[PDB]
């Protein structure tokens, strides 16, 4: 967005957009130190089952201790996650193959993030 | 929270676990009154005023006895009631009758102590510790999702 301090999410949330490629952002801050969190943030649980099948294929792609970044990504995804207390910014990138529309993928790649940054929250309260 | 608690969770949760019938709890607290946490969690409307994943959702000539048309990726749809929209002690309650989904009987008693109570009819044609988690997390992220949108945190 252009955010308090948007200073490691720069490179990072900085994604390239695409004729089927897509991206955005997110609002979830937690008042326990950063660090606390990140503890949380740096152990690779939250398919969620539902359809008949479920495949992934993920990999990692950067990690920063001193920083705190850990970049997601597939084999197209490539979640991105930065940081009295702290702050949580969230931005991915996607594809639309024939089958739906941006406003019913990116608001089903979204809803779920709030419900994965939300259970963040509880685990380091304020 | 506690034991002085079955003020109305007395009359609902104590309720019938048959033998494919499951159901569960939740733990959730929120610093705002139960009025103003009632009012968010009341809309039976809109589910959308807290719920994920849903999409547009209408009703049939909220109320007591009113169905609604809620849908949630590839294909399935939910058709609910409100039996019980209890508005002093705050409990809706309402099942998916008419739904076109795989979970079967329900009855999601939500009342405020916040406690948000599910049934399924234990079999989706599949196992049973992927029944209770596949809803359970669904009502997690939901109830996570009323506590938010008031100002509990």
């Amino acid at each position: 967005r252009g955010m308090h301090v948007p200073e490691h999410v720069a490179m990072h949330h900085t994604h390239d957009v695409g004729p089927d490629q897509c991206c955005s952002s997110v609002v979830q801050m937690i008042h326990a130190p950063p660090e606390s969190v990140w503890a949380l943030v740096r152990r690779f649980k939250v398919v969620v089952s539902g359809l008949p099948a479920v495949s992934s294929t993920e990999r990692l792609e950067i990690l920063d201790e001193e920083r705190h970044v850990i970049s997601f990504s597939v084999v197209n995804y490539r979640s991105v996650t930065t940081l009295e207390g702290t702050v949580v910014v969230e931005s991915y990138i996607v594809d639309v193959p024939p089958g739906n529309t941006e406003e019913e993928t990116l608001s089903f790649v979204d809803t779920i993030v709030r419900c994965n940054l939300q259970s963040l929250a509880r685990s380091t309260n304020r």
